[PDB]
């Protein structure tokens, strides 16, 4: 109950999540905490990619093995192991950027979104036209 416009580029390769709103990359640390960080030397930013089903990925830290997830109140967090909070749908954003719908709660539009301060937004908080929703896919 989405559109469909999906973004172009594949899975080939490990990526980096820049986040458009204060800069920082996706970071899913050994805790299973998530949340952003400017600094580009960090280890467990680097992400792999997947493809589920046209337009639906899990996103893995290559570091630690762990899978984004989104819990049942929103907030985002490492799994060890894939479940339906882990999937989420890919798609093109203002004919440029890289959004991602929580698949689980999709109704809701619950996005994956950084706050211009690196700490994650929970689900409910995020909506279309925020910046802490978009993504450029960066090489690492």
């Amino acid at each position: 109950h989405h559109h469909f416009n999906l973004p172009p580029g594949n899975y080939k390769k490990p990526k980096l999540l820049y986040c458009s709103n204060g800069g920082h990359f996706l970071r899913i640390l050994p805790d299973g905490t998530v949340d952003g960080t400017r600094d580009r030397s960090d280890q467990h930013i680097q992400l792999q990619l997947s493809a589920e089903s046209n337009g639906e990925v899990y996103i893995k830290s290559t570091e630690t093995g762990q899978y984004l997830a989104m819990d049942t109140d929103g907030l985002l967090y490492g799994s060890q192991t894939p479940n339906e909070e882990c999937l989420f749908l890919e798609r093109l954003e203002e004919n440029h950027y890289n959004t991602y719908i929580s698949k689980k709660h999709a109704e809701k539009n619950w996005f994956v979104g950084l706050k211009k301060n690196g700490s994650c937004k929970r689900g409910p908080r995020t909506h279309y036209g925020q910046k802490a929703i978009l993504f450029l896919p960066l090489p690492v």
